[PDB]
């Protein structure tokens, strides 16, 4: 709300009506919410979309944990690799995080897509809010793995030396406190990707066959 400053975020659902996004799973209304997000399909059970790997996301986290060879095969192909099943949960989530993004933006200490920097990588925090000279980051969680989001979110508290962050569910919201350990995983990936060889799969079964076989 414009003139008006916020305490805490509230969940996703109770900013936004998610019931308005429950009939966007058929295959017509999928193909043309696709094309807008530049989502394409690539294999009859693979979509894909364009990835700078110079930013760090939930996405690469959530894919480094997953199969650290999906990770390494997604940055020689440069592009982001999206299951038949969770396309929908991903083209959703951005939606979501769209509308309730702009709503939470308009409140006086509340800020969108606030830039850092983590030396050679980028990170981009979903909001953030101004408390006094501090700044709380704020992580919607959508598409991605309940880990994958918390541990980006730890990694924004570290870099900007907050005392915790927001963790903003579909119907509640979670308080994450300030873990440096997460930011050990950040010298994990720049490892892997500058990996001149393909790291062994991390999963019981490749879901993205033959593309991972192949690079
Ligand atoms: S996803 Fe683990 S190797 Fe293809
Ligand atoms: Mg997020």
């Amino acid at each position: 709300f414009n003139g008006m400053e916020l305490l805490s975020p509230k969940p996703l659902c109770s900013v936004v009506n998610c019931e308005d996004l429950e009939k966007l799973d058929h295959v017509s209304a999928l193909n043309e919410l696709r094309r807008e997000q530049e989502i394409f399909k690539l294999l009859p059970g693979i979509y894909a979309h364009r990835y700078d790997f110079r930013r760090v996301s939930p996405s690469i986290i959530n894919d480094f944990e997953y199969c650290p060879r999906l990770l390494w095969v997604q940055h020689k192909l440069g592009l982001k690799l999206l299951s038949e099943k969770s396309v929908v949960s991903i083209i959703r989530g951005r939606i979501l995080h769209e509308r309730y993004e702009r709503l939470l933006s308009q409140y006086e200490n509340v800020v969108a897509e606030y830039k850092v920097e983590i030396g050679d990588l980028v990170g981009v925090v979903d909001l953030v809010i101004k408390r006094g000279g501090e700044y709380i980051p704020v992580e919607i969680k959508t598409g991605f793995s309940k880990e994958a989001h918390k541990t980006q979110l730890q990694i924004y508290i570290s870099m900007l030396k907050a005392r915790f962050g927001y963790l903003v569910y579909r119907n509640h919201v979670e308080v994450v406190h300030r873990n440096d350990a997460a930011l050990d995983v950040l010298k994990k990936i720049r490892e892997i990707l500058s990996a001149r060889e393909a790291p062994p799969a991390k999963c019981n079964s490749c879901i993205f066959k033959p593309i991972c076989k192949n690079l």
